[PDB]
């Protein structure tokens, strides 16, 4: 009977590998990777404080053979660790959404980790509040908890998590499409790129502006990296009366925007979704139009950065999908036995025993996803 005894080691090993890699290599200390280390330590703590004695309870026939002092402490630890594990993914999703949506100050982590850990602690507080002790957390004494704690641990995070998770993808998709149409060789490119990015409307104004030319020149001077190449391209486009001149002007402007460290993460995220070939062709056309002899080494850097954003999204989606596939049955049945009229208690309690053990296996699979997708 070594089936579950051995599984403990992969969980702890994968969690401690994530603990060490983020704090040692220094090549992977991105903003989200700090949340990954908190999730890793949370899943490492369940390896030594949840799995061993819970599986030892099997030999005791659901009885507590240890000192009775720590039993409420153990239940508190279990609830705290599950809540932290879910809320860390929730925090990752909401952080990604808020960073992509409003990168003005994000571009220019311990506090967020403390916030989520304190929230989980304040979620798990009520648990401390002849015959022998039997820690099974009976539905009678812990009645309101089985509903409220389950709602606050699974349903409350899963609502926002799903939305925030997609909210980020939405922005990428918005750009992807807008950018593909901008590289499709009509003045519909700007009308969509304006909403995709959020100066952009000034380009559609050009396709004209008698007094907005000063503002346009000021905006062009607002990008020092492109310097006066953008201004020269704008003057040429004004002289050449749009046609292909406006096309290479907007291509150069998009390349310069992707060059700015303010919009670079968002634009790389949008590029992550899409054919990734038409976008490269358009960016290369912009680089050629912009002069900029080092342009190729920059557009290739942009495309390399875009792949990174994409890679992350994939590794994240999988983890989330697993979380949803594995934890959901347990929390679904944990509400069924609270509200019933003829449901046999044994028939629902048998499935809860396997379902609670199923949810904890997700601790040892998140590092596996990273290792496989690295
Ligand atoms: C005998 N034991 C089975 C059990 C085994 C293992 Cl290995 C872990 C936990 C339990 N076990 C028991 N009773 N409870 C639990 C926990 C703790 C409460 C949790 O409920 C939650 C969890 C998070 C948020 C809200 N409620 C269900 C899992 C009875």
């Amino acid at each position: 009977a070594l089936l579950i005894l051995m599984v403990i080691i992969p969980t702890i090993g994968g969690n401690t590998l994530v603990i060490l890699a983020v704090s040692l290599e220094k090549k992977l200390q991105y903003a989200t990777n700090y949340f990954l280390m908190s999730l890793a330590v949370a899943d490492l703590l369940v390896g030594l404080f949840v799995m061993p004695i819970a599986l030892l309870t099997i030999m005791f026939e659901a009885m507590w053979p240890l000192p009775l002092v720590l039993c409420p402490a153990w239940l508190f630890l279990d609830v705290l660790f599950s809540t932290a594990s879910i809320w860390h993914l929730c925090a990752i999703s909401v952080d990604r959404y808020i960073a992509i949506k409003k990168p003005i100050q994000a571009n220019q982590a311990f506090i967020k980790i403390t916030v989520v850990w304190l929230i989980s602690i304040g979620i798990a507080i009520p648990v401390p509040i002849p015959n022998n002790i039997t820690c099974v957390l009976t539905k009678e004494r812990f009645g309101d908890f089985m509903l409220f704690g389950s709602l606050a641990a699974f349903f409350t995070p899963l609502a926002i998590m799903i939305v925030t998770y997609f909210l980020t993808i939405r922005f990428r998709r918005r750009g992807a499409e807008a950018l593909e149409r901008a590289f499709s060789l009509k003045e519909a490119l700007l009308a969509a790129l304006d909403a995709l990015a959020e100066l952009l409307a000034l380009l559609r104004r050009l396709l004209l502006p008698a007094d907005e030319l000063a503002a346009l020149r000021a905006a062009l001077t607002r990008f020092p990296e492109f310097r006066e190449a953008l201004l020269a391209l704008l003057d040429r486009y004004l002289a050449t009366r749009d046609l292909a001149d406006a096309r290479d002007l907007v291509w150069a402007l998009v390349l310069a925007i992707a060059s700015d460290p303010r919009y670079r993460p968002a634009v790389a995220a949008m590029i992550a979704f899409g054919d990734a070939e038409v976008l490269r062709a358009g960016l290369l056309r912009g680089a050629e139009a912009l002069g900029l002899p080092g342009g190729e080494a920059l557009v290739e850097e942009i495309m390399a950065e875009a792949e990174n954003e994409q890679r992350a999204s994939k590794v994240l989606g999988i983890v989330f999908f697993l979380f949803l596939l594995m934890w959901c049955p347990f929390f679904i049945t944990n509400i069924t036995l609270v509200l019933c009229d003829s449901c046999n208690q044994t028939t629902l309690q048998m499935l809860l025993e396997i379902f609670v053990w199923i949810g904890y296996v997700s601790s040892g699979v998140n590092p596996l996803v990273y290792t496989l997708f690295n």
